[PDB]
């Protein structure tokens, strides 16, 4: 076939019921994730080709960057609750991997403040139980799927994108292939 298990994707032998339709995992410490967001815009090109009525979900993970990594998962929870993902993703990535100016929860906070979220609103979000549950969800979803690496995308709790098995000579061709694979898996 043109799409083969073990080539553009792999199948979870332990499928996950009730999982989000399109589920992405990343870390602000993850260098391919940086690429995936800033250079490739994977998520947006996937969305562009997905059917609609398709919910797209993106989660942060704890297993990179120790204490800061966990701080970042709580911050991403804050971002999700406030709906401010698109004003913080880039400065978080650049603060972690480019400029090296994020070293504490307080520096993460600065990114939000500078993006215009109010101190009060941020701290209230940070400490809220809605955010707690939202951290729980991120962790549960990673636990549910054997997650040991990022970036990672899962479709319907059944299929895992396998980017190693796609051509990388051309970034645009890589993205199209990636996104078309998601669409294919989606319709399976």
């Amino acid at each position: 076939a043109q799409y083969e298990d073990g080539k553009q994707y792999t199948t979870l032998e332990k499928p996950v019921a009730g999982a989000p339709q399109v589920l992405e995992f990343f870390s602000f410490f993850c260098p391919h994730c940086y690429q995936f967001e800033e250079v490739l815009h994977i998520s947006d090109n996937v969305k562009k080709k997905l059917p609609e009525g398709v919910k797209m979900t993106k989660y942060h993970v704890n297993f990179m960057g120790g204490d800061l990594g966990k701080d970042l998962t709580q911050a991403w929870a804050v971002a999700m609750a406030l709906g401010v993902e698109d004003k913080v993703t880039v400065p978080l990535f650049e603060g972690v991997q480019k400029t090296q100016t994020i070293r504490s929860a307080s520096d993460i906070r600065d990114v939000f403040i500078n993006a215009g979220i109010k101190g009060e609103e941020y701290d209230a979000a940070w400490n809220s139980f809605v955010v707690k549950s939202l951290v729980a969800q991120q962790e549960k979803a990673a636990a549910d799927v054997q997650l040991r690496g990022v970036p990672a995308m899962f479709v319907n709790g059944k299929y895992q994108l396998n980017p190693q098995g796609m051509d990388t000579s051309n970034m645009d061709v890589f993205v199209q292939q990636y996104a078309d694979t998601v669409k294919y898996l989606s319709e399976k």
